[PDB]
């Protein structure tokens, strides 16, 4: 019972974008850019489609670097989560759904991010690969994780 999703993260060598979502699911913390996979749409398709969407810009390489699974206690659908690395074309555009800025690397907004970020973004960091679990209850708290590198996504 998992649903596929996306999440690019553009690091650069001393920044990385983040975007500000102003509603829905995740409002009020700098994210990644990402969504649903769509029907007939490759996992990396999706990728290069939600970072256009949500962030203005256009990416041709992107890198495979992880795969979480979020569960939230008591929903029934897992999400199984994509994550990739980007070379990209375009500035960041704010839009009325998300407000894009750059962090330097040492600047990254944790408190304001989802809490399991902590967790995989050291690995993002230093170029690792990664698979992880995170058991959420509610938007906040972390009930137990698992998180491990990989050599292969
Ligand atoms: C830089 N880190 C992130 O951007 C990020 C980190 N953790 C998340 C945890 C979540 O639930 C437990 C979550 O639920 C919507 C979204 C998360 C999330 N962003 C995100 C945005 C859109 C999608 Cl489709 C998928 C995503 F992971």
């Amino acid at each position: 019972a998992s649903r596929l999703y996306t999440l690019v993260l553009v690091l650069q060598p001393q920044r990385v974008l983040l975007g500000m979502k102003k509603r829905g699911f995740g409002a009020g913390r700098w994210n990644g850019f990402g969504g649903k996979v769509q029907e007939g749409e490759t996992i990396e398709d999706g990728a290069r489609r939600e970072l256009q969407e949500e962030s203005g810009l256009t990416v041709d390489a992107l890198h495979k670097v992880g795969q979480i699974v979020f569960e939230f206690v008591g929903e029934p659908e897992l999400m199984d989560v994509h994550v990739f690395c980007t070379s990209i074309q375009g500035t960041p555009v704010e839009s009325d759904e998300m407000r894009p800025c750059w962090f330097q690397l040492d600047q990254i907004p944790f408190k304001d991010m989802w809490p399991d970020d902590s967790y995989w973004f050291p690995l993002l960091l230093q170029k690792k690969k990664f698979h992880g679990y995170f058991k959420f209850q509610g938007q906040d708290t972390i009930l137990d994780y698992t998180l491990r590198e990989v050599d292969t996504v």
